[PDB]
């Protein structure tokens, strides 16, 4: 029955049916209910068709018989456009279901009571240290006093920077539906029979509601609002829950005070409407809009919880607040008459409410009108104005003997205010160096002094330092401006006009020089920005990384810059970007080294350095693995301040479920604290040498395939949906489409290519290297974590899918090239297994393996569907006999979009 | 009330109060009930006194405030002889209670579901591989086919040799009481109606009391015969049934890896043996008559056990369908004073007709042994009795086949298969007896012969001359011993031992171990004495090489034996050699013995191979392999490559038998890990040491042995210190070279100081680290990566957890003269430095942080052990110094010193269990 579907699913994932392992059951239950829904909505035949795709696809994943893939192919090419959309919709939705189930399983999986203490424990959610356990290791194993631990945490800073979903920001409505499905599932395993019957019917109903929210592309403004949804869903509440647990952990190590409510321990930021790199749709107007939206939403969140705080704050008992209440003494849900003065905390909070309302309304009018007449004194323009009256309530309760009450909801609110400020996320701006060069070259030519672009690096620096202390402005009204130059100058206009608490960093993409950084500083001074954004270079190519040290050295040598920077500098690294240039192995090692070198240079100059981790690192995986990934960082690269990218495709895993949200915040904080007092071992010299030797080879293999093979590009454009995803060659292609196109094929070339040659050569040069590599794997956190990510990527790989795409889409003369990349994949995988000490992929993480494995049949169905869809899109003369319509003006591009989104939702993070 | 004692116990063992962790509760409950008992039996004041010793002792262990030890001292020296016995009795009994509770805790502790696969997992009961998981690692990780695994297990042999409790063999009656206490405790945590709880509470109470009042200490120590019977008790209690339970699990594991047959009932996988009444080494009370007696007892008990279960098998075997082979046999027997089948069996009950005959035969076998034992002879003839195991199997195999042939395979594989396995494992004698005697006794015997024959003095002869004469007489054409040979009592005792071997059936015996073996000739000497007595089936001769120098000369000695045609022909492809960790460690220090023993086994393995001889290394006491529990499992897997090779033979030390076999689950798991580890090791050897490691180990051995020997043998006043700091002399009821290993370990264990286990490790580590700072890291890698090194360090770490330099310091204040105290002081500094070095090498801050369940177990015992230590210390002052006086309190109990000391010594030994 349900028993039958359960049995089916267990053939792919068998063995240890323990008591907290319910994942297969959850999946069975959801799939069962969804198959009924499909029958009701679309008819028995369609249900049977979906069931048959699933079955065929399961059998192919079980035994890997390519006849099975071909059968599923036949079935799928025969479907008319309409049936084909329903099938793609069905399997995408099954994926979202399996992901909700898996989150529930990770949320309730049992922790290991006794931990071995090896660093490997920190790779796994069930064994990793929580905040208390981290405190205790630091006190007992590293001989820190509890006070020292407390003091470091007080000064610590963790900043999570949210980026756009590369394929599909899940809309607010749907995400809530996903939440309720998950909750109904949870509650079903808590239970009276009638409750079960009712929950059962409520589950059924929510699965359907989700499926039928299934309606061209979205505005960046809307993409921003969709990306902010997780605040409401979890983070908003989660921050105070986690800070409260810090309090408890501090108490359990002998610290008899709460973690101060205004320690800036957690900060969130955003690139959404800020990053315009290679993206001219992100205009100045978009930037202004998302700043106002962030401000609107934050005030609105405070406003919509302040009435609850006012109810709870009924107390009648200090003179400081008494006085304020007396001074102060309509269209709202709760306190719509004047508050009486015998309710003093409500008089204060009543004023805070009104002010919050006015702050929210100004932003709304600024947004939809263009201006508002609402004045500064009616509104909060700075976060201290909002804290102040809340601190007053806190103190008044303490002075009147009610400390204990103060530390309830009021303390929660104080923390939310301190963490989220007036703008939930501070926005980073990002733009590429060449755009700044263009802007300056327009200025220099118009001024008649030559062409900045033609100038040497020394000349650029000399001219920029002279104009950074210039007495005249640079830009006259008659400066002629291309659209691109205007768009870049008007971005600074927007920075000059919006409050500084809207913004974080100005990241320079494709940075290579001292002058790139100075260029942006000059444009900010020219716009007279009261509080210039800090300037952060992103060095992308290997060569750029190699030139970064000399570039920072020079910046830090310049009096004007040192004085401006005030002891602090941030530098950004992008793992996926560097891996596109050099292969992932060589980018990993180079990035390790570069960070060492820049840390040393910072120290020498008495500058505190923050490394901002862009996408594609081990640290962006989420979950347990992020925890060891953080502790693997080179010594002193964190030093009390973490700034990391939370990748769009991981946001749901990290923050969709309340427990996972809590644990994400916890491991980021725990890991940051620990690393500064307990660095991973530094590598043995033999390891460096071998890693250098392996980098040279890995880069040679990767580059010879990706850049020197004259037909690589052509192979890429056929074997991969890259071109269709649009809706020079590889050097010019951006990192996201690179990773994505190969992830859609289940092949992942960008992640593993180069590791094969590195290993083969090392082991062939000297047999003893195998053992050295294995020791590196057991003992060197950096190496372990590097290998693990790639191992996780191979578990999501299926060379049979790549083969099928070759048969359908690649011309015959390219097929053997494809075949040879598949042999490289196999050989690379096997070398990685031998180094990891494993027979099977992920035998060190069987819960992850199970999760990925349950997804495969669904993903595979979408892959097969996609492959034929691309055949049809690409070739209007390919046709087959379509079956008479099975279901009860929408095209092939629509089916492909569903396919791409479904695969990406099942593939989640890779490289 | 009970909540109060619980709180008190948790201060010593705090933290992770999970749901299967009930040890503290068990202990609180037992202590609570026992305090009531003490009130009833001896009065409130005595209860308060016991409570106050406990409390004072708990606080001392918690915070180690020496004021608290001094208070306990004052209290304990004030007690008259009578009060003092009651207190010592009370605290010993508490220990026995805490051990029962701890067993229950180990029995029910939850297994880890997901194992990391590191070998460290096999050090711990909760993570170690069971038999199925061992099968699956061998199939999937070492690429063995299931058939290959099955075939190796079929050919495998695991032999456990049981030795006497060195301090006190627990009598059969008391052990059963301990069992029922444990069961009542178990049942209290099952379900539970309030009246059941009230009834179990009252039953628990009553058993604790029964056990406490089985407390005669008698003038005569126990006869070796009685010591043997007490040592056999565990068979009835657990092992008898446990063997078939475990073999059945092997069946289930085999099935789960795709083998569709049961493990054959007659594969000799498990064998038990004994030294009790067989070892006469340094022990003239173990006479020929004793040996004869325990063989007949072993025979009597075994037949009795079969006899007393055969009636149950007969009831169950009601079936009427038999094959014609059994039909025919039944008809014969139907032509030609018990509990159950006392009328003639009818022939429509064929299986009963067969088993009826087996019963009668068992009875007669049991009775012959009894008459042989109490009369001197019996008229009962061979055909009325079983004289060989195949005769008992035969009719049981017939029943098995008949059921199979009639379609009832499934029934056959129940009780009948269990019985078949018991018969195949225990044979006609539950345990085969090893004989052991020292080489010099044989020399004495041969020297008497040679002088009396007028051909000179065997003792004066060189090794080459010994060999030459022995090989000529081993092919001699006349006997050596004439009627007029004059015989010292010792020579007679040794000759008459061979008489006893000549006369008893060969299935009574296993090995003739030669203690203090050094030579080829030592082994040939025993072989000549056996041939002279015309023993139809001579026991195999097994040398025990004890000193470092002996271990170093063993290779050349085995080479020579294996080179001699006469010996090779006699040995028929098989040789056993014995090693004794405690013995070697007495000579050379435990570190250097551990390393040397590792090397010597490598070298003898190689030599055996070269000569095409299968080698069994028999592990004497004192090794890592003797710890029991989880640690035994990694200990076995740590063995040097090919030192097991399908055949394990290890000592189960008397002080560990209770832990290994008293509780049914622990019994099962002991049998399982001995079988799992043995199978695995032959197909999955531990890594061999890197050359740097050997070099360092060699360098460290030189230094450890220098430190150990300079303290133990060259310090002129060491012996004198030892006799005052330690109860060695009183335990009696040359110098150290001449003292036996058991009293050496024991005497320092009684002081909580354990010098024999750690002495020498300090200098080894210090010197390594000072020679080159990089050695610290090498040592740490060895610890993480080299099983042998890990397991060697762990045992010493476990010993330090049992240590308390404060108790040692107190014994010095009370018993050592002023001019020797600084010597004691400097040994304590060595203990600190050694412990700290070990911790640094293990990567630990606290002792046993890698094994917190063990740490908790040892820690819950300390308050009791400490109370006994303090009591012992002042008792020894009183016994030794009649110018020490104290104001005794008026008698506290309601309703001398040597007796208190005996209780003290036994209680401390029970709580210390195994160390070195
Ligand atoms: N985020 C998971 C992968 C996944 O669930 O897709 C990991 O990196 O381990
Ligand atoms: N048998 C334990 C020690 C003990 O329980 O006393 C061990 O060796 O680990």
């Amino acid at each position: 029955k349900l028993a039958s579907i359960d049995a089916q699913l267990r053939l792919l994932v068998p063995g240890k049916v323990s008591e907290d392992d319910k994942l297969v059951e959850y999946d069975a239950l959801l799939l069962d209910k969804f198959l009924d829904i499909l029958q009701d909505l679309h008819g028995e035949d369609l249900k049977e068709a979906v069931q048959q795709c699933y079955e065929l696809s399961a059998e192919y994943e079980g035994k890997h018989d390519p006849k099975k893939l071909e059968e599923l192919g036949s079935l799928l090419t025969s479907l008319d456009t309409g049936d084909s959309i329903v099938i793609a919709k069905a399997f995408s939705h099954m994926l979202n279901l399996a992901n909700l189930a898996e989150e529930l399983q990770i949320a309730y999986r049992r922790r290991i009571k006794l931990k071995s203490g090896d660093f490997a424990d920190e790779a796994n959610a069930t064994t990793e240290s929580d905040i208390e356990e981290t405190f205790k290791r630091l006190v007992h194993k590293l001989n820190k006093s509890p006070e020292e631990v407390f003091d470091a945490l007080k000064n610590q800073t963790v900043e999570l920077v949210l980026t756009a979903h590369p394929t599909q920001s899940v809309r607010r409505s749907l995400l809530q539906k996903h939440g309720r499905i998950r909750n109904c599932l949870a509650q079903l395993y808590a239970i009276t029979p009638d409750d079960k019957q009712e929950l059962d019917e409520a589950l059924h109903r929510e699965i359907q509601a989700a499926f039928r929210t299934d309606e061209t592309p979205p505005t960046p403004q809307d993409e921003m609002r969709a990306g902010m949804s997780y605040f409401h869903e979890t983070i908003w509440k989660g921050v105070p829950k986690f800070l409260r647990r810090v309090d408890t952990a501090l108490k359990n190590i002998g610290i008899n005070e709460r973690f101060p409510y205004n320690a800036p321990l957690i900060q969130f930021s955003s690139w959404m409407g800020g990053d315009r790199d290679g993206n001219p749709r992100v205009t100045p107007e978009v930037t202004r809009d998302v700043c106002l939206l962030a401000r609107m939403m934050t005030s609105n969140m405070y406003f919509s919880q302040i009435e609850d705080l006012m109810i709870e704050m009924s107390m009648w008992r200090n003179s400081e607040l008494r006085v304020r209440a007396e001074e102060l003494y309509k269209h709202y849900i709760e306190f719509w008459k004047r508050i009486p003065p015998n309710q003093p905390y409500r008089v204060i909070l009543g004023d805070v409410r009104d002010k919050l309302y006015n702050t929210r309304e100004r932003s709304r009018h600024l947004l939809v009108d263009g201006k508002s007449d609402i004045p500064d004194e009616a509104v909060y323009t700075n976060v201290e104005q909002l804290l102040e009256p809340l601190e007053l309530c806190y103190r008044s309760l303490c002075d009147c003997g009610d400390h204990v009450i103060a530390d309830g909801s009021l303390l929660d609110f104080l923390r939310q205010v301190s963490t989220f400020g007036l703008s939930l996320v501070k926005l980073d701006i990002r733009q590429e160096s060449d755009r700044h060069t263009e802007v300056l070259d327009a200025i220099t030519q118009h001024l008649g002094i030559g062409s900045y672009r033609e100038w040497s690096e020394e000349k650029r620096q000399e001219w920029l330092l002279a104009e950074l202390s210039g007495k005249r402005p640079l830009i006259g009204p008659d400066l002629p401006k291309t659209e691109e130059v205007k768009d870049c100058l008007d971005t600074f206009k927007v920075l000059a006009e919006l409050p500084s608490d809207c913004f974080g960093a100005y990241i320079i993409s494709m940075a290579t020089s001292t002058s790139d950084v100075l260029a942006v500083e000059l444009l900010q001074r020219e716009y007279h920005i009261k509080h210039p954004l800090r300037v952060v270079p992103l060095f992308e190519k290997l060569a750029d990384l190699e030139a970064a040290p000399a570039a920072m050295t020079r910046l830090f040598s310049m009096d004007w810059y040192r004085n401006r920077i005030d002891g602090k500098q941030e530098v950004m690294i992008g793992y996926s970007d560097s891996g596109k240039d050099a292969g992932r192995f060589s980018a990993a090692w180079q990035l390790y080294k570069t960070q060492e070198q820049i840390v040393k240079i910072a120290k020498e100059f008495g500058v505190k350095l923050v490394i901002f981790h862009g996408r594609g690192g081990t640290v962006g995986r989420g979950g347990g693995p992020t925890h060891l990934a953080l502790l693997s960082q080179p010594p002193d690269t964190i030093n009390g301040s973490l700034r990391v990218t939370v990748q769009g495709e991981v946001i749901e895993q990290s923050f969709g479920e309340e427990h996972l949200c809590f644990r994400t915040l916890q491991r980021f904080c725990a890991a940051t604290l620990e690393h500064g007092m307990n660095p991973p071992i530094s590598p043995r010299p033999e390891w460096r040498e071998l890693m250098d030797q392996m980098a040279v080879v890995a880069t040679e293999e990767y580059r010879s395939v990706v850049f020197k093979e004259p037909r690589f590009v052509e192979y890429f454009r056929l074997a991969t949906p890259e071109l269709e995803f649009g809706r020079g060659g590889i050097e010019s292609l951006r990192a996201i489409p690179w990773i994505f196109s190969w992830t859609q094929t289940r092949f992942h070339l960008p992640v593993w290519l180069g590791f094969g040659a590195a290993f083969k050569h090392a082991i062939q040069k000297d047999s003893k290297n195998l053992q050295m590599l294995q020791e590196m794997y057991k003992t060197w956190p950096f190496f372990r974590v590097t290998i693990d990510l790639v191992e996780m990527v191979f578990a999501k790989g299926n060379p049979g899918i790549a083969a099928l795409n070759d048969k359908l889409l690649v011309s015959e003369d390219l097929r053997p090239f494809g075949e040879s990349l598949r042999a490289n994949y196999e050989e690379t995988k096997n070398y990685l297994l031998k180094i990891a000490g494993h027979k099977d992929l992920l035998e060190g993480d069987p819960y992850l393996k199970q999760g990925i494995r349950l997804r495969d049949p669904y993903i595979t169905t979408l892959n097969v569907c996609q492959a034929y869809t691309l055949k049809r899109i690409r070739d209007p003369n390919y046709h087959v006999t379509l079956r008479p319509h099975i279901s009860k003006a929408p095209g092939l591009e629509d089916t492909l979009i569903l396919t791409m989104k479904g695969i990406a939702a099942g593939m989640q993070n890779t490289g």
